[PDB]
């Protein structure tokens, strides 16, 4: 007879894989777009790519001189960037394991980065308080921003690659017009923003500050919709993420060694997961099917698959 | 170039789909059908969200009001609907035409609804009490679309007389003919209101300067013989020609060059209707009775 929308009221995340070989912090998990693959970077200086599905070990790709920041995938998941302290950002191919560029021109550690849809483009955000945008193809830098008066936590494109926003420890959030590299919008109290992203439709951000709060903005309103605290973040940069495939949840790690997963709308707490002895430092989710990653610090040194029916 | 791959398919309609249409903030896809239904679905996650009935027969057309809130629905049953899309109720039933209603359309303003109709008119209704305000005698034969241009002052219509004129709003009064005549199966104004995309059954798209009443570009290698298959304009990134076609595929032309620059393949029977997201690459397709399903692609170009 009818056909219904399912509701939830919560997930049931489960634990099916802890996937060890890192020998420092982890700092970043991403899954490819294709759904296949799990990338993770680590301090080690290393980049290692799991299966997504069976958190089996697949290689690690190895070149930067020190620890490894950020990990981004291109959106036909052949490349990844990422970036590290060494200063540089280095582009792979996930196929042979070589590194087919070196990016430089950051004058301090780089710390987030970002193809943009199209993966002609890279962005950049650095300790050195700049945002770099790069041609992917000859390796060279195209722009650079001098976007924040402090380092820059996070850098992300929107749908069409038209817009980027930046994040840093100075307390700003910006909206950039990539074409131009001018800013479009200021987002300013002012605790360092620790982590910004844009959503699925393009029209908010997600934005982390270090005082526990996570904030949802309309930014051509400048109006903050939803609220999500109760976790613990006075400290570090901890990736946030939206779940889109099942219910609609907001996750992020936290500095009390759990994932917190909330409800978007309601903004209630839905489920926390537990097994990291560590702090959370970054979680992802899968681009089709219902499965967060989650790494930790060196304490733990770990990345974990959970599972959940919705 | 643009990249389209599959992300979705929407099932669920037990009938041949009829009309695909995202809302104008984005945020949803309607859809209607042969089963006399209308069902709404997430634009960017596929996702069902609800159903809304009340229809008595088949249902060609839907098209949203400018604020996202409302739908008008045209039926075989000879009515159209006017829905409040948070509630699914039927807030009007606008009653006039004197066979199918097979074509709809809000004015930007939301104000008026256009229709047209089997019966060889085009209807112009007042949204906020439901009256049939004029009836032109636009035709003499059935009605394959109708369109408002960007500011609400003109309509075009189309027809299998094999006419396309051109209408006052304000007066019903005819402005223009653009007459050597196959059945005209679709026709709509582009964003900028200065041209007109037009489909006529001989496996042909044409884009026309209608203040200089000159066809500028022509779009072939797709299949239309028989049915009357929406076309777009595709905005968002490149631009583009959408049109579905009888050969089971979405085409997209490279309207400058008026090359395939890709053709999306997934539909088992002919694709009827196609819409382009409003402010993101995305394709929503729709398919008849062998296949009644919707798909959604996605490009980052
Ligand atoms: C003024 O003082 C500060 C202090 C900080 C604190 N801080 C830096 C220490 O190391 C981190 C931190 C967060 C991450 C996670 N991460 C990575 C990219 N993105 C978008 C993101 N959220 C990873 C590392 C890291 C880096 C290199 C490694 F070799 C190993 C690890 C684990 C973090 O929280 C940051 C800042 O400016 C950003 C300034
Ligand atoms: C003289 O003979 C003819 C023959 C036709 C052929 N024809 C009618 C048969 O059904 C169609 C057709 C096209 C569409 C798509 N569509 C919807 C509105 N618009 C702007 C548009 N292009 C939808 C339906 C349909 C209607 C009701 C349903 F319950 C179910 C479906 C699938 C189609 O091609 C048409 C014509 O004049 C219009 C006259």
């Amino acid at each position: 007879g009818t056909q219904s929308k399912p509701t939830p009221v919560k997930p049931n995340y489960a634990l099916k894989f802890t996937l060890a070989g890192h020998t420092k912090a982890v700092s970043s998990v991403k899954f490819s777009p294709n759904g296949e693959w799990l990338a993770s970077s680590s301090a080690d200086k290393l980049i290692k790519i799991w299966g997504a599905y069976d958190g089996k070990f697949e290689k690690t790709i190895s070149g930067h001189k020190l620890g490894i920041s950020d990990v981004a995938w291109s959106s036909d998941s052949n490349l990844l960037v990422s970036a590290s302290d060494d200063k540089t950002l280095k582009i792979w191919d996930v196929s042979s394991g070589k590194c087919l560029k070196t990016l430089k021109g950051h004058s301090n550690y780089v710390f987030c980065c970002n193809f943009n849809p199209q993966s002609n483009l890279i962005v950049s955000g650095s300790f050195d308080e700049s945002v770099r945008i790069w041609d992917v193809k000859t390796g060279k830098c195209l722009k650079t921003l001098p976007a924040h008066s402090d380092p820059v936590s996070a850098v992300h494109f929107n749908r069409d690659g038209s817009l980027i926003v930046s994040s840093s420890y100075d307390g700003l959030c910006r909206i950039w017009d990539t074409a131009s590299g001018q800013c479009l919008k200021t987002l300013i109290d002012n605790p360092p923003v620790s982590f910004v992203k844009f959503s699925p439709n393009g029209k908010y951000i997600l934005a982390a500050t270090l005082d526990n709060t996570l904030k949802l903005w309309d930014y051509s309103k400048g109006k903050c919709l939803k609220t999500y605290t109760g976790h613990k973040n006075e400290k570090y940069c901890i990736f946030a993420n939206f779940s889109v495939t099942g219910g609609k949840w907001i996750v992020s790690g936290s500095e009390d060694n759990l994932v917190y997963i909330w409800n978007l709308q309601t903004k209630e707490i839905v489920q926390k997961l537990q097994g990291h002895t560590d702090v959370v430092i970054s979680t992802a989710c899968h681009p089709t099917e219902n499965i967060i990653a989650s790494a930790a610090l060196e304490n733990d040194k770990t990345i974990k698959l959970w599972k959940s029916d919705c």
